[PDB]
Formats: structure tokens, sequence, C-alpha cells
């Protein structure tokens, strides 16, 4: 049995290792999203930097994820990740649409994760959680439904130009 | 009585009081301005980061109201602040042209204590509003007329993308 | 309905702007503290620039709260703002256990907003308040203490006296 | 009675004291372990620094739960302090054994005062020991363990050389 | 139609694409390589270091690659990415051993699709391969060769104390 | 037996150890005259900090006997360590006499251990003494009379101003 393990239930283990394979997933769908917009008839290029960065900042989420793992006694277990949803992802909306469902789905994963920390009373994880993930989870949230509504703003106005200008001034 | 006073009126001391009521509420209401332009749904950040300014500089006009009046040898009172007139504040074109109503209501209430205070021969609150105030106002007025001419030409054109491009290209 | 908002109850959302209005109210009471010791008939300019820095971090508070309101989607909602409880502030000492009042209310109204948050499982709440309210008030109220007892084991003394020394040598 | 004390229980302020206590007794614990290593007779140096580092660490674990008793208008009471479990402390293995005991008893104590300060809706203390106490145990019992396991793999080989290369390369 | 599209076959389109999968492949298993031996009953830091960068230059490989199909006017199709082989890796001789079968897997799948290129007189594709990945992988095989060797004697001779000695001393 | 013990009695090895408590002691007691200062209620910052500043000092003296026992070949031994005399110290007079009443115990102990060495003829022990621990007592006493004559003094004048005054214009 582990020498360090001290308060950590196998019920918090187990769904760390499940939110390890959700990062990793939301780091390949953003890999996808960021290869779609270089894509020659796409060409977009803020929006490709903009979902690169994402692919790196998820991987380094599961990185913190699997440090924590060790550091706290766990034994990190890794599955199959899936592909992400589409292999084309329309225009900047309908992607920024996307990027905050995902968003939105890894922050409800880290709020369960939360209240089962709460349950087991592991302050530690509900502290490491509040520290490194659900602020970041909510910045980046509001960062996304901002560009959401000024794409939509401009791409009610003229699409193609609207695109662009985004592009080009925000990203 | 005040070891200090000099020629400063019980009309002009509680004028000045009034004033600061004045600039703190011009203050409160760009607060909610700004604030109203950071919304998810609204998403203008050079238009909140113009308005937070205003409050800031509102918040500094008040101030140095209530320092003089500590010069003079009056005595600082304050009144209940009223809430700013509406709770959302519409286009950049319906906020701008509120504030240019606000800076208005604010110049002639300045014009009416100087007014005041050359009836009173008060000839050190009249430097000291022209000094400050006067040309401090008519500045920002000139500003805000600049920029209700231009975002009304852009919005005339496109509303969504004459929005967008003010805000990024001008502010 | 709002793109962003997750986890964030309607409940701890109301509560979030009531308390902007405690805090505005208590920037609006050091504002006022502040200016009555820079009266000539007061004159301890260290006690001033206490209470206007103060003014200040209640302000920045306020703001910080609005931030929080917006990045998770909820509506910053303003009221009429009520003036300070006096218009003279007495002594030191008083001013100082005024000031050490409206802090623990301040901090009581934290408390209620957090145990709302625990209630309502909403741990970004929680974190937000403890970062960056719960240890600021701790650490306030304790100076504030600590100034209580000096001042009053110094107007113990001589009270002029006392006074003078204090505003020159602590503050 | 204190004039700041707000929300802070008889109970917790017990609790501080008693883990104060605690710490001292680990520090003392800490500074036995590394005088045995400076030994003649002994002589790893590597292991006396690192216990003489954590004697440190741990008398600035009391000093940090002292300031905040005071912050919190609780009042500090010091206990006799009893002397460390043993005179001699054995090899790098068992010395290493004994530290990590004694830092899981520091890391139960720390939660169980969590769990009181939860019960005792307390959220400052909560943030603090999550902030100051609660990462730094997980992170030492950490080290502690992969220290084991470097010194039992080297010492399983070859006792006395194994001991040497791992204070020579690891400490 | 692709309007940049030029020589460049399906063929190598699809073997591209199941090169980046290869790639991806082999970064994940790279990631549960080095957290292996970051676990405190394993506790290899050099090793678990040795690993999580090669887990980098995978990603990088396939971000490489993935520029290159959008550079030829291919379009990036990702699959399923199957989990590592292994949930535990053994010693450093066994982990040495199947990142050397790894990157020979990884070496003849470019040998493969260097010879599809030449097939499809692609000489963009042959230099592409030549210049950033076949001198890449034979560097990386003979560093990997080296490390087994040196393993290899020294856990020949005493196995605890031979694996502590090559983390510490070649990583 | 030590291998590099050379005229160093058994009686001088355990009057060593006794002295080693003796200063730990001294260094509990500092931590709870310091501590008691900082309380909300005593509130005198530069007596806090003199006695904290106290309590390591007298660590380091343990820590310098510490480190000559293992040079000489004895063996340290550790002790309970018994909790101060007082739980509370009244006022600064009081906390100062109590400080000469402590040092004048361990400077007693000294000459005491510098007469068992003559006895003993230790010159060494003699030399360690005198250089690190009979001078620095004699300083520490002579600076702390100094100190209880002015607060003396000050009190003797008006006690709450004079303590005030002793703490912001001599620590």
């Amino acid at each position: 049995s582990s020498q360090i393990r001290q308060n950590y239930s196998t019920e918090v283990e187990a769904a760390v290792n499940r939110l390890v394979n959700l990062y990793l997933r939301a780091s390949y769908t953003y890999l996808s999203l960021g290869f779609y917009f270089d894509r020659d008839d796409v060409a977009l290029e803020g929006v490709c930097h903009f979902f690169r960065e994402l692919a790196e900042e998820k991987m380094e989420g599961a990185e913190r994820l699997l440090k924590m793992q060790n550091q706290r006694g766990g034994r990190a277990l890794f599955q199959d990740l899936q592909k992400p949803s589409q292999d084309e992802w329309g225009t900047t909306p309908d992607a920024m649409k996307a990027a905050i469902v995902l968003e939105k789905s890894l922050n409800q994963a880290l709020l369960d994760l939360h209240a089962l920390g709460s349950a087991q009373a592991d302050p530690h994880l509900c502290d490491f959680l509040e520290s490194h993930f659900l602020d970041e989870e909510v910045k980046l949230i509001k960062k996304m439904g901002d560009h959401l509504t000024n794409i939509q703003r401009l791409v009610g106005s003229q699409a193609g130009l609207g695109e662009y200008l985004f592009e080009r001034l925000t990203l």
C-alpha cells in the first residue's frame, strides 16, 4: 500500500483520472480547431493561434492533475482518447460556440469533483481545484462569451468582412 | 466660529456641498456605464475603459471640491447619493449621448457656482473653478461630441460593425 | 438568457449586488471621516490620510465584486447610497471605533455571503471571497484594534497630547 | 472581551494552541534528528542539513499559527514541550520513516482543525490552513516518500555504500 | 478542390494523417512513462524528466506534420488515440527497451512514408522527412541504445544501486 | 567509545546538555513574551520585535552549544522543555524585568560551566564560552538595564504615554 497516501479516497482518485482524460480530449479538440483555421481555404491565423494556445493550456491542466495524483499517492491510469466531435468546424462563431460548450463541460466536471471532495472531506483537493482550475475556467469562459458577442455583432452586419475584422483586430 | 474663514459666503459653502453631490452622482453613473459595457452580452472593452476612467475623474473632482471647502473654512456636508438614471445603457451612441447630457449638467452647475461667486465677490472661488473645472469640462464635452459624430457616422452605415470598429480604432 | 452563466444562483447574484452597495457606502463613510480630519479645527493629517486610503480600498473592493458579477454572468444593479451615519466624527478614538464597527459589519456580510455560497455549492464564490476579502478584513480589523489600544492608552494619559503623538508617530 | 474577535470559536482557539504545541514538538524532534547526523560516528552532513532545515520550517509554522491566533483575537497559551521520542535515530531509512510518521501526524492534525473550522462555519481558518499548511504538507510528504524509496533501493543493495551515495548525490 | 495542392497524392495525404496518429500515440506513451517514474514508489526524477521531454518532442513532431499537411493542401483528419500499451512500466531498463521499440516503430513509419513519396515522385515530402524527422530519429535511437547499454551494465552489477546511479549521473 | 573525544569530561558533557535546555527554555519564554505584545489589546510592536529577536538569538545559542558538543565527541541529550513562567506578561517594565531575571540566570549558568571547565582543566570549553556567550550576555544585560531605566523614568511620569513613547522612540 502507498507510504504517503492520506485522506485520499478511491472515489477522488478515479475521478481525477477521468478528469485527465477530459482535459486531454479537450486538448485534442483544440488541436483540431487550430489546424482547421490554418487551412488555406479558411485562413484565419488569429483564430488558429487562439485555439492552438488553448490546446497547450489544456495539456498543462492534464499535467497538473497528474502531478497532483502522484503527490497524493494515487495512481494515474490512462484511457483511450476519443477523437474530436467534428472534422470541420464551420465559421468563427460556430467554432467559438463549440469552445464554450467544451469549457462548460470541463467546468461542470471540476464542480462535480469539488463536490465529491467536499463529501469526502478532502480539503487539499478542494484548494487545488479552486487555486488552479476554477478561476481559470471562469475567466476563460467570460473571454469566450465576450468574443462570441463580438463575432455575432460583426457577422450579423456582413459575414465575410466581419470574420476578417475580428481576426485582425481582436485576435 | 472658523479661525481661517474669510470672504467665504454661506451661499457658496452650500453650493459647493451640492456640487460635490453632483460629482459623486456622476462618478456613480460612470461606474454603472462602465460595468454595463463589461457584460459578456455587450462586450465593448474600450467603451468600458472610457467610462471607468471618467468615474475616476469625477471622484477626483469631488475630492478637489472637498479640499477647497476645508481650505476656505467651510464644512463638508454629505447627502444621500441617488442611483444612476438607468440600469442598462443601450448601444454606444445611447451611452455617449447620456454622457454628454451628464457633463452639460455638471458644466451648468459650475457656471451657476461661478456666477454666485461673482455676485458674492469671491475671486478665489472664481479662479479655482476656472483653473480646475471649466476648461476640463469644455475639453471633455468636445471629445464626447467628436466621439458621438464618429459613432453616428459609423452606425448609420452598419450598426454592429460600426460599433465594433469605433471601439477598436478610436477607444 | 446568459451564454456564460453556470452554477451561479439568483440568490448569490442579488447578495453580491447588496454587498457592492455596502462597500460603496463604506467608501463614502471613509471619504467623510477623511475630510473631517482635514478640517482646520481638527487638523490631524495622518488620520485624514488613513481614512482617505481606506475610502480607496473599499472602492477597489466594490470594483472587484462588480468584475466578478460580470465574470459569472450576473447583472450589476445599483441602489441609492445612503449618506454616512455622522456629519462630525469626534476625536481619533471615536473615529477608530466607528471604523471597527464598519469593518465588522462588512466582515459579517462577507461571512454571510460565504455561507450562502456554501449552501448553494458555489466553490468559485467561496474561493473568490477567501482570496480577496476575508483575509484583508481580518488584517485590517487587527490593525484597527492595535490602533485603538494605542490611542486609548495615549488619551487616557493626556488627551490632546496623546492624540497628537499618535498621529505623528504611528500614522 | 476582545474588541476584534468575530466568528472565532473557543473550540478553534484551543485547537490552534494545541497545533502550535505539535509544531514546536516537531521542530524539537527535527533539531534532535539533525544533530544526531552531525555526530562524528554518524557523519552524514546532507542528512543533518535536511533535518535542521525542517526544524526551522516547523518553527516558522508555529509562528504563523501564533500570528493568526492574535489576528483573530484569540489568546496564545503555551504548554510544556515533550522531548523527542528517541535519543538516537538509527540509519537514514529509520530517520526518514520517523519523519514521515511525524508529518502524517501533523497533516492529520491540520485536517482535523480544518474539519472543526468547517463545522464552526469559519472560512477564514479554512483558507488560512489551505493556503499555508495543507499543500506544504502534501509536498513535503511526497518528497519524503521519494527519498525513502531511493534510500531503500540503495541500502537493499549495499547498506553503507548506499547511505553514503544518497547523502552525497540527493541531499 | 484545393487552390494550392500540387503533386500531393491522396496516398501521401492519408499516410501523413496516420503518421500524426502514431506521433500523438507516442506522445501519450511518453506522458505515461514519465508520470510512472514520478510515483513515490518509483521516484526516479531524471527518468521522469527524460520521458516527459520526449512526450513534448513527439507532440512537436505531430504539429510539424500537421503544418505540412496544410502547406501542401491536404486535410488533417484525426482518429481515436489508443491508450499506452502498459499501465506500469517496470524498471529503468524495461522502460528504455520499450522506448526503443516505440522509436523503431516511428522510424519504420517514416521510412515507409519516404518510400511512398519516392514512388509518388514527391520530392518535397522526401526533403521534409529527411530534414526534420529521419536524422532526429537516428540520433535519438543511438542515445537510447547508449543509455540501455549503460543501464544494463549497471544493473547487472547491483540492480537498485545501479538504477540510482544512472539516474543521478547520466540523466 | 568516541574516536575524537579528548580532555572532555562527562561532567562538562552533562552540563552542556543542561545549558542547551536552559537556552531552549529561554527561547520559548521570549516567543511567549513576543506574542503577548502582539495582542490587539497590548499592541506594542517594537516590544514584540525586541523579544521575538531574542527568541531567535537564544535558539542560535542552543545550536552553537550543540555543534560544540558534537565537535568535542559528547552526546546531545534532550529533555522536556518547561513552558514559560507566565501566560501574560503585564506592562513593558514587568516584561523587561522578567527578561533581566532570565538573562542573569543564563549568565550564572555560563559562569558555573566556566568554573567547571576550569576545575576540569578544559581550556577549549573556557575559550568557547568566553568567545561566544559571556560577552554577549554582559552586552545584552547592559542594554536591558538601560532600557529598564528609560521605561521606568517614562512610566513614572505618565504610564500609558510613557510606554508608547519608549516603544516608538527607542525600540
